[PDB]
């Protein structure tokens, strides 16, 4: 098992240090960039479906006055 511990301790330092003094040294920003990209998964833009194009209609007036008044005190 040495060659195991050995590997794994001597890597998981190398490792460890790698990202200690990127991330300290803050050089590192093409990860971020990267990681920031894949996980931006909403890279696509907005899709409009609902509607909310200008123009309030008696349904939506109706409905913000009717949820405002209907509330509660303070």
């Amino acid at each position: 098992q040495q060659q195991a511990v050995l590997e794994q301790e001597r890597r998981d330092r190398e490792l460890a240090l790698r990202i200690a003094q990127s991330e300290a040294e803050l050089i590192s920003d093409e990860a971020q960039a990267d990681l920031a990209l894949r996980r931006s998964l909403d890279s696509y833009p907005v899709s409009k479906n609902d509607g909310t194009r200008p123009k309030m209609t008696p349904e939506q007036m109706a409905k913000e006055m009717s949820e405002f008044l209907s509330r509660g005190p303070a």
